[PDB]
């Protein structure tokens, strides 16, 4: 219904895994545990089940090159040896005979929710999809990603639904450099990423993940990086960043759709992220994004590798999508010194482009 929260999940999302590393963190259990907890918590039944669809070539070509799409399509017929040889041409990816099919459904799941939200058939929605997308680039896989789910969804919203301005909020612990690159010169898609950085020590080790990368050309000012340079950030660090930096800019930008790269590798317990964000924080962060774009908010799963922590973070976000009052958080909400240093530096780099920051 018009006030409902959509949810997309298909079994195909479990039908690929790393053939040569049984301990690989990006695994089918990521999504099945999310679905099991959504059901256990009674949240799944409160959502509107939305069918997935496979992305089309023309939709992929909004972001990706024809040669790359064709190469990825050809992986469905490769032997394990051929898949490994190709995967090793990229940074931090594996391949599997079912990867391409699942990746196409992963993109399409987001597009389905964009359709329902933009036409007011639903208020908001969440795709419980893998593979993730935010590292994928125009002509290459990267960081467990084949196709850039949210970058495609943003250009799709603009082409099909005629949206003028899209905000992408990326709270995964990693920098979505793929999204940054795709929209580098584009003022119609504002990209905000908060991520572990540690002066480049943390993957993907890019100079352009620092706050000095503000976009270029017509896009100058429309790329905002908030790099953390110490581990152990908590809910108060994220909430403060949203209150001091993201919300003022978002209201000035006046987006017509908000897409969230909803990774949960910053949650306490993640084996890679190094952060200490409570899952309940994501109820608050989700709530803080519902006040722009008429609440037209679509979350899509990115990273998050502790099965329980990621499922808890998804559930906390879903409670806010469904309109349940936010929980009290035990901490005061005050940030640590390192977080404040990062927030202040990002504001210093972005102030020449946002009246709300001056
Ligand atoms: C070697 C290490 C640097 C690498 C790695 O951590 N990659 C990586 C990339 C993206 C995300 C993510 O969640 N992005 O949003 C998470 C992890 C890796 C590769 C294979 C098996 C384990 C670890
Ligand atoms: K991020
Ligand atoms: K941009
Ligand atoms: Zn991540």
């Amino acid at each position: 219904s018009a006030t409902g929260t959509g949810l997309v999940y298909v079994d195909a999302f479990t039908r690929f895994h790393c053939l040569w590393d049984a301990s690989h963190p990006e695994c089918p259990a990521r999504v099945s545990t999310v679905m099991e907890m959504l059901e256990t918590e009674g949240l799944l039944g409160r959502c509107v089940q939305v069918e997935a669809r496979a992305v089309t070539e023309d939709e992929l070509l909004l972001v990706h090159t024809k040669e790359y799409v064709e190469l990825m399509k050809s992986t469905q017929n490769m032997t394990e040896e051929e898949l490994k040889t190709l995967a090793e041409k990229y940074d931090s990816v594996y391949l599997h005979p079912g990867f391409f099919s699942s990746a196409c459904l992963s993109v399409g799941s987001v597009l389905q929710l964009v359709d329902k939200v933009m036409t007011s058939q639903l208020r908001n929605g969440f795709s419980i999809n893998r593979p993730p997308g935010h590292h994928a680039q125009a002509d290459k896989m990267n960081g467990f990603c084949m196709f850039n789910n949210l970058a495609i969804a943003a250009r799709y919203a603009q082409k099909r639904h005629r949206v003028q301005r899209v905000l992408i909020v990326d709270w995964d612990v990693h920098h979505g450099q793929g999204i940054q690159y795709i929209f580098e010169e584009d003022p119609s898609v504002l990209y905000f990423s908060v991520h572990r950085y540690e002066d480049g020590s943390f993957w993907p080790h890019l100079k352009e993940s620092d706050s000095s990368s503000v976009g270029s050309g017509a896009g100058q000012g429309y790329n905002i990086n908030l790099p953390w340079n110490k581990v152990g950030m908590e809910s108060g660090d994220y909430i403060t960043a949203f209150q001091q930096l993201l919300l003022p800019v978002a209201y000035e930008f006046q987006p017509q759709l908000v897409l969230v790269a909803a990774g949960f590798d910053a949650v306490i317990g993640d084996p890679l992220g190094g952060m200490q964000v409570s899952p309940e924080c994501f109820s608050i962060l989700t709530h803080m994004l519902k006040g722009v774009a008429q609440g037209r908010l679509v979350l899509a799963l990115e990273g998050g590798y502790n099965l329980q922590s990621t499922a808890e973070g998804v559930c906390a976000s879903m409670r806010s999508l469904l309109g349940d009052p936010c929980p009290h958080l035990p901490s005061s909400g005050a940030p640590c010194e390192s977080a404040l240093k990062s927030i202040s530096k990002t504001i210093s780099d972005l102030y020449p482009f946002w009246k709300s920051l001056q």
